[PDB]
This record gives C-alpha cells, structure tokens and sequence, in this order.
C-alpha cells in the first residue's frame, strides 16, 4: 500500500500515513497555497470551533483570494508578491482574539526549494498565549 | 503506486509527498518521529546540523530510541514514552535558557494517535519561543 511505504522525508523516512499524522497533530493551523496561488491544503489539527481563521473544504483548489474578506485583497496580494519576489522570506502578524481567548501569531513564509526557487506559500498560525504563562505557582 | 510530485490527499485538502516534505521543513520547529516500535525514523530538515537544540545524525535514523541517548538522558525519555503511550497525558513540555543559541527553548513530546485512538507513536517538536517574549508589550 501506498500510503504505508516508508518514503524519505526530511533526514529519514516517513509513510504518508505518519506525514499526514504528524502535521495533524502539530500545534498549528496550517494552511498552504501552491504557485499558482491555489489554496490546496489546511491540515486537521485544531477543533473547527477553535479555529481562528475558518477554513472549509469548499475554499480548497479555489484561488487565496476566497480565504480572505475582499477589502483585505489588497494586504494579501502585496504579501504573496513579497514572498514570491524574495523581498522577504516570512511576514508575521499577532493579535489577542477575544472570542477564543488565543494570543494569535501568523506566519506566512515563502516555500523555496534548495536551489531558492519560489515552490508556494505556508502559512502557520499559533497561540503563543501559553509561553507567557510558563511561570504558574498553579 | 505514487510518485513523489502527484497530488494525493492530506489533511482537508491535497498535497505531494514532495510538498509535504517542504513544508515539514520550513516549519519553525525541529520535529523527530519515533514510531511504535521504538525505531526513531525521522527528523526535518529545518536548521543546519550544527545549530540544532538537540543535535540529531543520520547515523541515529533507523535506530531504536534506546541508542539515541545517553543512559541518564534515556531514563527520563522513557519515562515520558509510557505516559504519551498509556493516554495519561496526549504531551509533556519542558523549556529552558539556551544561553549557547541565543534560544530559549520550549519542547514538547506528544502522542501521535489514529481517529480509533490508537497509537502510532512520539512526535518531539522543539521551538525557540525567546522571540515571543518581546510581543508582551502588543
């Protein structure tokens, strides 16, 4: 079977069944949009009703711009450019969401392959709340 | 059988394994995967090997964990594999001061489990969370 054959990954090898695993149960919401800004993929690691940014199986192979609200369009575009371009290699954003109690940290970052070349974007958001909460006396 | 390059499903959407490798690479983190046999079979590649937290070799991969640690390091990684595979706890964290990379390291060991609940092994991700502590101030 093909998902279960150990293909190299990284400095080892993984199936398919324990990549998949893995980004699943990273403590991200992962989200990634292929060069031709298709968005292909969010992983499934967060509960729906804990998620800060909806995503719907609707939006996956739709272009990026159907993941953000349009007066936003203009931020979105301006980031993929500089990624695309090699002006940055990561944008980052952070902001308290109330609603889930959630310090939010954004990463987008330019996927390049080895030779540098521009292969997509990845984007990664994070609660950092709990790395401000690491001395407890409870 | 799948090549490497072609589309297959992944979380909520599709990826290549070629695109999940990258993308298991430009995460911010270092991640080791132990499966349920004991065998460590991966590492990313997301920093040089001389700047990693926890240096890991190719030598190590296909290794069982056993070998991968000195005796008094090892006791402890024991310890912490019963609890993740027994479902008391679905991670353990522990952070310090790396005054050497300039990093103030958070790490966590979690239970890769299936949708059944069952186990599929360890999953280790380190990440320098000393660059979070400036955004107490937002």
């Amino acid at each position: 079977l093909d998902r279960t054959t150990q293909q190299p990954f990284g400095n080892g090898y993984l199936s398919v069944e324990q990549a998949n695993l893995i980004l699943n149960h990273l403590p991200l919401e992962i989200t990634f949009v292929n060069k031709d800004d298709i968005f292909q993929y969010y992983n499934d690691s967060v509960p729906a009703a804990e998620m800060v940014f909806k995503r719907t199986p609707s939006q996956v192979g739709r272009n990026v711009e159907l993941c953000h609200p349009p007066k936003v369009l203009d931020k979105v575009k301006k980031v993929f450019e500089l990624l695309r371009n090699g002006q940055r290699d990561k944008v980052n954003m952070w902001f308290q969401s109330e609603r889930l109690g959630k310090f939010v940290y954004v990463t987008y970052a330019a996927v390049r392959d080895q030779a540098g070349d521009f292969q997509g974007v990845l984007e990664y958001v994070q609660d950092i709340k709990p790395f401000f909460e690491l001395d407890s006396e409870f």
